[PDB]
């Protein structure tokens, strides 16, 4: 079905015109006499108005992702940039006598984890340090307006258009706000949440059946770098039994020479990362810049810096 006729204007709720283009979720791109080509800078993503993910995910985009909200911190902390993506708008669309919800986001190019498999699944360390350390920007910037990912991955990790060396996160139709009003949420279950991740990455916590929190968010990302180095994870035979996945996971926590044993001379930052996140209470604030110190480590051993330079 069509929810739009190509080459249509859309306005959004802030007045702002728009026009949609083909499917890649459709291109858009500003209004104007011109036609949405390839090269669109931005997506219209449509779903029923009833949809929860989509309202979930426009409401942290309208709280966190605002394109002058998301400048201010680049300048501010410093950053050549920051892999969330901007909010240009959304609004409601009548066709067919049903309502639909629609956002208008930027536009990316390939995920990694498209590249990942044709570089026969393996990235280099100088890879996974340089992607580690942007994510790891992004999850301190998201985690200060109060929101947790819980699903970090390779697939979730998308390439600008224009630019091979910047990566962003993408989806937050299941991102949990863990802080609201600048109060944690209590160790305990969401019961209007049923979202344990993915299930190879996915945290202890959301294991145990709690709501994901920011010590959840780095221990993903462990695992990804993992993967992402050794093209494996220990207990990725057993992906069909969560109970397997979740007690190779905790016995992994108490012991993280044996997992670097198994998994790998193994790289000393990755043991040093897990071993920090290890020592994070459930409600307690990540030293992001100890851990990136970590990671920046690893780069001065292998001859390198942090250039900001992907390497894919």
């Amino acid at each position: 079905a069509e929810q739009f006729a190509v080459g249509e204007i859309i306005t959004d709720m802030a007045a702002a015109a728009w026009k949609v283009g083909l499917p890649i979720i459709y291109l858009a791109d500003m209004n104007s006499s011109e036609s949405v080509g390839s090269d669109a800078p931005c997506v219209v993503k449509v779903e029923p108005s009833d949809n929860g993910p989509l309202f979930t995910e426009l409401k942290f985009y309208q709280r966190a992702a605002k394109p002058e909200q998301i400048q201010k911190w680049i300048r501010t902390r410093k950053l050549k940039y920051l892999g969330v993506p901007k909010y240009w708008g959304s609004g409601l669309h009548d066709k067919n006598g049903k309502s639909y919800r629609f956002m208008i986001m930027d536009r990316f190019g390939s995920d990694l984890q498209k590249i990942y498999e044709a570089n026969a699944k393996r990235f280099s360390r100088k890879t996974v340090l340089q992607l580690s350390l942007r994510i790891l920007d992004i999850l301190e910037y998201i985690h200060e307006h109060e929101y947790v990912h819980g699903d970090i991955k390779a697939s979730n990790l998308l390439l600008n258009y224009k630019n091979p060396d910047q990566v962003y996160l993408v989806d937050y139709g299941l991102a949990y706000r863990y802080c609201p009003e600048g109060v944690h949420k209590a160790y305990a279950a969401d019961p209007k949440r049923c979202h344990d991740g993915t299930i190879e990455f996915t945290s202890i916590d959301a294991h145990n059946g709690v709501a994901p929190s920011r010590r959840g968010d780095l221990e993903i990302l462990g695992y990804c770098m993992i993967q992402w180095l050794t093209g494996h994870l220990p207990w990725e035979d057993n992906l069909k039994d969560p109970k397997y996945v979740r007690d190779s996971k905790i016995r992994y926590r108490e012991n993280i020479a044996s997992l670097m044993d198994k998994c790998f001379n193994a790289p000393g930052e990755i043991a040093k990362y897990m071993e920090t996140v290890k020592l994070l209470d459930y409600t307690e604030k990540p030293l992001y810049e100890n851990l990136r110190d970590i990671l920046l480590q690893g780069l001065k051993a292998i001859g390198s810096k942090d250039d900001g330079k992907l390497d894919l």
